């Protein structure tokens, strides 16, 4: 039950006057995150749809920091046997890794202002 | 029948104008809840959804309060050697202890001011 074309353009058009990380597109992003499941891949469609290039390499970089330190700790489900967290988080039977990548996601996208 | 986006985009879009407690945001919330029946899950997507991250305190509290308040007073059908009402309104056999949960939600969300 993947999001259609109307629930992204409402999330984009709810959302269009507020800036990145705000507390009003934390909300509403936060919502879709936890609504729909989503995998890696689907996120990143959406950074696509929403934010520039600028803000796409920003948060990517904020990212990759933040599932650099997640899982150079240690996670309960991250085997790093298998392959990175962005192609375990689309496994559909690895739901741990998909829930830290949409928290590590999430928080990246607000530490931007 | 778990609300989607467009239901919760919508209940924001109306509860965007008035203040918590005021009797357009209660009666908006009230009917929402008496509509979907939604559970605690689903309530607290929905708070986290319209109001800011103070406002959900104060409405947490208050809640914990009124719950704390009706477990010592004694509830119809709650059981606690299970698990708290809060644990309890998930599973979807417990009618009357999500009913309950709604109730005190309101009443809650209600007597902020």
């Amino acid at each position: 039950r993947p999001w259609q074309m109307k629930d992204l353009q409402a999330i984009k058009q709810e959302v269009s006057q507020a800036a990145p990380g705000s507390p009003q597109f934390m909300q509403t992003i936060r919502l879709a995150v936890q609504q729909f499941d989503p995998t890696a891949k689907d996120l990143q469609d959406l950074l696509q749809y929403l934010c520039s290039s600028l803000v796409a390499s920003l948060h990517h970089q904020q990212l990759d920091s933040l599932i650099s330190e997640a899982e150079t700790r240690g996670i309960t489900g991250y085997n790093p046997l298998a392959g990175p967290l962005r192609v375990q988080a689309n496994n559909p039977q690895q739901q741990g890794l998909r829930r830290e990548y949409q928290q590590l996601w999430l928080a990246a996208f607000a530490a931007l202002p």
